[PDB]
């Protein structure tokens, strides 16, 4: 095991990541992992006895829903009969003509449709939402992937083609028809792909901010009929829209025509199947999983309690979250993570104050976003709104239960377009091991779920919870700042705050840091410090403000109780597989370089290990990276 001065995450975690196999229903085991599993294990137990009375309604509709969701038997002996009227209409529309015409009945019953609705904040209005209009995904877990054609993009289709064919197969379809009709949507994902951003783009918020008039809408979707359908739907129909990705709504009408309807149709079809397939038998659940398996490495499906308790989660998330807060949450861990957090945002101001390099136009309005800054603090006291429309009803198969949940949401979200965003709406659930950031709100989150061990207890010392918890309290603060947060204003409306010295300043440190990460190495892949930019700098000036709360001559037993807890929350053993597709989508460095890079920016790092310049751990000087504290 290497020294605590050559290489940090191994010195701390080695011993646990040599000797822990990943189970063969999972593509990764780490600390957040088995917390979770631990939370769910709890949470499962007490559903469990919630079907014929629960505290509310909502959690009895939770409770029903994971009922349905862990009925394995009736799941069993439906198998694949629930989806099978579904796809009859849908192969009943041979035409691009009657699609159009069924396009009431197919927004109504929540079918796989070339646009989907979502509704959040006007990212240039945060008072109030908008429709957001998203579109499909491509196969390729990047869509600048079809740009190269080989080997890798060839196993990765032929993966898919192979869940896809057999998904068909056990809906009836022949050999001939499984062939034509996985060669059908390839052909619609081949040319999706060429208006879909690759996932270096995905990573900057300016991608998604997409507006467009209503008649622009009807402009390139009025031909399928779809936003005479959505208007239906709403009071009124709103002056502006927003496309979720550039290029995809204006290219809709290519990618989509009378002549190419089949390959669209193929698409959907299979898409429709592998859908709803999640809801049917074990068997069926489990084959609609395959390619992602494939893609991550992973030898076996999620056990079934694992795949019920994500079902209720998908629509009862808040509810369940809200229960386990208000259950397993104490009111002593809420007081002291809560004057942790005050204490973060205190220190934080005296980081911005102390800064030498903002001017001070810059840095009055980065003092404004801490000023504005909500918390939201382990569970809702008041469920969302949208609770007052969801309900599970007790004779229901899981799929019409689903279904219906869907159309409720649906319809609600549709309902809340002439209307204030409502900031009661968490991000998070309360059992959740995460936390978060929102730049539309500007508000900070830390749902119960993460606020115990291995991050945080009331047992451990200030030092040990800095390192567990603090940082990433600091992180979240930081990601008002980064590269995407720093675009929006503390009313979370996109606005140029930034003279251009400053904005020219913040530029260096942000190519810096993708510098800093750029090309290094986990489980044999590259990371990218472009993608990562945005996490690698909360992670900076996350961990600077929870060191300074060390004070100012810190305990080098303090010192190193803050790193080694930082280090243990970490633990993360992952297939080299699922490393492949992570490192090319997620925004977050891989947890080894998480722990490892950036604590040799600090001299509290230095302070604690007593680290040398012959030292794994040492960075030289001219190369550390700080941001606000400097
Ligand atoms: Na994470
Ligand atoms: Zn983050």
């Amino acid at each position: 095991l290497p020294r605590i001065q050559d290489d940090l995450y191994l010195a701390v975690n080695g011993e646990w990541q040599a000797k822990t196999p990943i189970p063969p229903d999972k593509s990764v085991v780490s600390a957040d992992s088995n917390l979770t599993d631990d939370i769910r294990q709890k949470l499962v137990a007490d559903l469990s006895t919630m079907t014929k009375t629960a505290k509310t309604l909502p959690l009895q509709y939770a409770a029903r829903l994971f009922a349905k969701a862990n009925d394995q038997t009736r799941r069993q002996q439906l198998g694949i009969e629930p989806v099978r009227d579904r796809i009859s209409f849908l192969m009943a529309l041979t035409t691009l003509d009657q699609f159009r015409s069924a396009m009431p009945k197919l927004v109504a019953d929540q079918y796989v449709l070339p646009i989907s609705p979502y509704v959040d904040a006007d990212m240039h209005d945060a008072e109030h939402n908008i429709l957001n209009l998203g579109g499909p995904d491509t196969i390729l877990p990047d869509a600048a992937m079809y740009n190269q054609e080989d080997a890798e993009n060839a196993a990765d289709l032929a993966a898919w083609s192979q869940m896809a064919a057999a998904m068909l197969a056990a809906v009836g379809f022949s050999q001939t028809d499984q062939t034509a009709y996985v060669e059908a949507a390839k052909r619609f994902d081949r040319r999706l792909a060429d208006y879909v951003p690759a996932n270096v783009d995905l990573a900057v918020d300016s991608t998604y901010d997409n507006p467009l008039s209503w008649q622009a809408f009807e402009d390139a979707a009025g031909y399928l009929g779809i936003p005479q359908a959505f208007a239906t739907y709403m009071p009124q129909t709103p002056a502006k829209v927003n496309a979720v990705v550039p290029a995809y709504l204006p290219h809709l009408s290519k990618l989509l025509t009378p002549d190419n309807y089949s390959e669209w149709h193929a698409w959907m079809v299979i898409n429709e199947l592998l859908t709803c397939a999640t809801y049917l038998s074990d068997d069926l659940r489990q084959l609609a999983g395959q390619y992602d398996r494939f893609l991550a490495g992973q030898p076996e499906a999620s056990s079934w309690t694992k795949h019920a308790f994500g079902i209720a989660n998908e629509y009862f998330d808040d509810v369940i979250g809200q229960y386990y807060g208000q259950t397993y949450f104490g009111a002593d861990a809420k007081a002291d993570v809560t004057a942790m957090v005050k204490q973060i945002l205190a220190q934080y101001r005296v980081q911005l104050e102390n800064n030498t390099w903002l001017s001070p136009a810059t840095k009055q309005k980065a003092m404004r976003k801490l000023a504005t800054m909500q918390v939201k603090m382990g569970y809702p006291a008041r469920l969302f709104s949208l609770y007052d429309h969801l309900s599970v009803d007790v004779d229901d198969d899981l799929l019409t239960a689903i279904l219906k949940l869907s159309a409720q949401t649906q319809a609600f979200w549709f309902k809340q377009l002439g209307q204030t965003v409502d900031r009661n709406q968490w991000n998070m659930p309360g059992h959740l091991v995460n936390a978060s950031y929102d730049p539309l709100k500007n508000d900070i989150t830390f749902p119960a779920g993460i606020l115990q061990p291995p991050y945080y207890s009331l047992k451990w010392t200030r030092a040990e919870n800095l390192g567990g918890t603090g940082a990433t309290i600091g992180h979240e603060i930081s990601h008002s700042f980064d590269n995407n947060g720093a675009l929006y204003d503390e009313y979370g409306n996109l606005h140029n705050w930034w003279t251009p010295a400053d904005k020219q300043a913040f530029d260096q440190l942000v190519k810096a840091m993708a510098a800093q990460f750029d090309g290094r190495d986990y489980e044999g892949v590259k990371v990218n410090g472009t993608l990562t930019v945005s996490e690698n700098m909360a992670d900076n000036a996350g961990m600077d403000v929870a060191l300074a709360l060390l004070g100012d001559q810190p305990d080098v037993k303090d010192l190193q109780a803050f790193f080694i807890t930082y280090a243990r929350s970490w633990a993360t053993k992952m297939r080299p597989e699922r490393a492949k597709t992570v490192l090319r989508q997620d925004v977050h460095a891989p947890a080894t370089l998480r722990v490892n890079v950036p604590v040799q920016n600090f001299p509290a790092w230095y302070q604690a290990f007593n680290v040398q310049p012959q030292d794994g751990m040492y960075r030289q000087p001219q190369k550390r990276l700080t941001i606000w504290h400097q």
